[PDB]
């Protein structure tokens, strides 16, 4: 559900080291690389 689920949530795991990361901090700590995301703005059909 909500609160509580199954599989790890909060810090991501990066790709290009493969190294696991804080959840706060943006961009990794082994490479320094950036993590992976969207832009802000939610996308969507729209006026
Ligand atoms: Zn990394």
């Amino acid at each position: 559900g909500s609160s509580g689920s199954s599989g790890p949530e909060g810090s991501w795991d990066c790709e290009l080291c493969l190294v696991q990361n804080k959840a706060d901090s943006t961009k990794c700590l082994a490479c320094e690389s950036a993590k992976p995301g969207t832009k802000s703005g939610f996308k969507g059909f729209d006026t």
